[PDB]
């Protein structure tokens, strides 16, 4: 590795558990694995924290005393970065847009969003993210103008820097499965900084094994590209190469990004029934959803066992309860 | 040493590691005094909470017993009966619970969202009741239906508060005690005060681990003079239980639970908004909220024994934040 020239803060400490999936495994009749990096100890916990820890320590080496970021009502980035920013007396603004048009009481204000207030997050509402990198740019020469030093994170906060934690993530993976068969890898593939990372630290430590994306938002072909660029300048601030194609599968997120579907629901409530885990219907549980029918369609490079990377989430079940 | 007898009872692993204990220094900057916090609501189960340490033992006895149900009960939005819930659906066994309702709340994300959303996940088997008013009673006679279905059933009473479930806390001071050793010197803790057994498991603990510590229960559904007697009861059967005696004076405040089990106050309301802008740490209307209002007026008032550091035992209950919203 010798990726520790990189300052980050210490967010998690110990590595989250990687657990047997017996019930499900069972029913499936294969042997299910989990990362639980939904186990962090900052404010309901998710795969966003990894980042940050990179992230915010940038900021705070750049002396700045705000953090600004973007996403959806119920972004779990954005209300991971409000409640790393009030632990550390940072200011926090976040722009939020609605991607589904929802009217709804919880969506509107319960969740993740409700959190965002405990937080004192500074809200600003937009029509539509459609300019990420863009709109923030705005809103921080704004913020600025008011006599603040803010810092930038990017949507999901998935930059090069970001997706460091992931790196370190499969890290922590290579050696509490170091005795397990270990044939595949799956993971919700958004932003992509949690795929690219896992995908360059798994090629170095755990070059047999299959990592696959299940997009959440965008085809194979939108994203694709947005992981691959990932990867290489991950690799590249490393002093690695990544040779490594990229897997993604695209059938489990439709109708769109934030809109919960049947396979999502019920891979929910299997998880949550089988193994008294929680899944969440924007991310996990549509990821979840893809592996359930990769046994199905009998998708994967070949039979062996399968960890699920559980990136957290399930503060959005409340927003999301009882419609959107 | 004193508490080697711990071993003798067996136990499930759901936590695993020691929880964090962390240092609060925005907290402490804003109150003046050292504030450090014991993280029992980080757990790897649904959420998390002090109620999975109880389990532990209590879903054991149960295993032993060959029993394939847990039975509890709880308000519709207990964190126990989630959590117990949570644990039942990991092992396959079946979980039945009785809840009430202690508002009289006709609010749809009360009746419907947070913990009692979570329930309908785990497929708990939910059966109302008007009130607990004699819960170990209508549990048992529940137990009876259940066991003519041919189920085996463990019943788990309230907040799985039993001298064995206590034994989970009795285990967390172990932990508190190693954690401080050599890295602070507590003067208090400070622990909401409900089913009694999370204040008794401490109280026999730190009275063996950490005698001049200072060990506060914030009631959050009785008074005093209610609320000691069950505390007491608990203390003692752990202490034979454990074949030690428990000579310490049970300490309860119950300024900050008003008006009652459930209800929200303005206290607890501004403590959880204080916890949540200061340090990004999430605490709860009923239980944590209420607690930690007890630790700053105790501060503000001088109640504690002295100025030396204080340790919030966070017992969890987040998973309320969202039933209780926007109101009940």
């Amino acid at each position: 590795h010798h990726l520790t020239r990189f300052p980050r803060l210490e967010f998690i400490g110990a590595p989250t558990p990687l657990e047997y999936l017996p019930r499900l495994s069972d029913y499936l009749g294969r042997e299910i694995y989990i990362k639980r990096d939904d186990v962090t100890p900052i404010a309901m916990g998710g795969n966003k924290l990894r980042k940050l820890e990179f992230l915010v320590a940038d900021a705070l080496r750049e002396g700045a005393d705000t953090l600004i970021t973007a996403g959806a009502i119920q972004s779990n980035h954005v209300r991971q970065t409000a409640a790393v920013a009030a632990k550390l007396g940072l200011h926090c603004v976040a722009l939020l847009e609605n991607p589904i048009g929802t009217t709804a009481e919880n969506y509107l204000t319960n969740g993740n969003r409700l959190l965002l207030d405990l937080f004192n997050t500074q809200i600003e509402m937009c029509d539509a993210l459609t300019d990420p990198d863009a709109q923030l740019q705005t809103l921080a020469t704004r913020i600025e103008a008011q006599g603040f030093r803010p810092y930038v994170i990017p949507v999901g906060g998935s930059s090069a820097l970001g997706a460091m934690g992931y790196v370190e993530s499969a890290l922590e993976i290579a050696q509490q499965c170091e005795e397990v068969g270990l044939s595949s890898v799956v993971v919700a593939s958004g932003s992509a900084g949690t795929h690219a990372g896992l995908a360059v630290g798994l090629e170095h430590l755990m070059p047999d094994v299959e990592l696959i994306g299940v997009t959440v938002s965008r085809s194979v072909a939108e994203q694709k590209p947005k992981v691959i660029a990932l990867q290489q300048a991950i690799a590249g601030q490393l002093a690695l190469t990544a040779t490594a194609d990229i897997h993604l599968w695209d059938d489990y997120f439709a109708p769109g990004y934030g809109v919960p579907n049947d396979a999502g629901m019920e891979a929910v409530k299997l998880l949550a029934s089988l193994e008294g885990v929680l899944l969440d219907p924007v991310y996990t549980g549509k990821a979840m959803a893809g592996l359930i029918d990769g046994i199905s369609q009998k998708r994967f490079n070949d039979d062996g066992p399968i960890l699920f990377i559980h990136t957290g989430g399930a503060p959005a079940l409340f927003a999301y309860h009882p419609h959107v």
